[PDB]
């Protein structure tokens, strides 16, 4: 199991444009684009062709590497997750890759009370105060499997 795994089963993979779980425009694997036409706009400048909202895998895999480099290089540059990241091991690294993905660094970085207890290594307490939040109220099984991931250290919830 790896991070591109672990986000390709989260994200799922659409070829069409759609709307995400908030309502956003997005295609590919949880490639938030944003009004369907600024949409199809914004997706034929991420591509670099006229798409008229449809792309293929090999499209959508690209624009999924692309954002799995940004989520690291961010997590790297902030100067709030860095030392997160820095104190992890691989698989909970993976976990907070996740997150990053999916609400953006700043969103992420909002999470003060779990980082540190993250950063301290109190697993069990983290998992409660993860839970606390909308992003879990909002998308409860994903976020439970990125929970039991930093709970455990295991890759078990998604096998
Ligand atoms: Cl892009
Ligand atoms: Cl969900």
């Amino acid at each position: 199991m790896n991070i591109f795994e672990m986000l390709r089963i989260d994200e799922g993979l659409r070829l069409k444009i759609y709307k995400d779980t908030e309502g956003y425009y997005t295609i590919g694997i949880g490639h938030l684009l944003t009004s369907l036409d600024a949409a199809k706009s914004e997706l034929d400048k991420a591509i670099g062709r006229n798409t008229n909202g449809v792309i293929t895998k090999d499209e959508a895999e690209k624009l999924f590497n692309q954002d799995v480099d940004a989520a690291v290089r961010g997590i790297l540059r902030n100067a709030k997750l860095k030392p997160v990241y820095d104190s992890l091991d691989a698989v909970r690294r993976a976990a907070l890759i996740n997150m990053v993905f999916q609400m953006g660094e700043t969103g992420v970085a909002g999470f003060t009370n779990s980082l540190r207890m993250l950063q301290q290594k109190r697993w069990d307490e983290a998992a409660v105060n993860l839970a606390k939040s909308r992003w879990y109220n909002q998308t409860p099984n994903r976020a439970k499997r990125v929970i039991t991931t930093f709970r455990t250290g295991t890759w078990d919830a998604y096998k």
